[PDB]
């Protein structure tokens, strides 16, 4: 078994994402299904995998916890 890298489930998801907003708005008013397909397209290679329904919900629930969790407020 492998240690703890420190990404649980999905952290990526959330790491990425909040970076990708903060650096900037990286697209306008992007919303959950719209950052999903956006977060897939320029990472095909890393997150575009055979989970289009999966990666979804990650992105849905990620968008909305980055904004509780973060709280960024643009």
């Amino acid at each position: 078994m492998k240690p703890r890298p420190g990404v649980f489930v999905d952290r990526k998801l959330k790491q990425r994402v909040i970076q990708y907003l903060s650096s900037n708005r990286c697209g306008k008013y992007v919303d959950t299904g719209i950052l999903a397909s956006d977060l897939q397209r320029l990472y095909s290679v890393d997150y575009g995998r055979r989970k289009r329904n999966a990666f979804r919900i990650q992105v849905e629930k990620v968008f909305s916890i980055i904004s509780s969790e973060k709280e960024l407020k643009n």
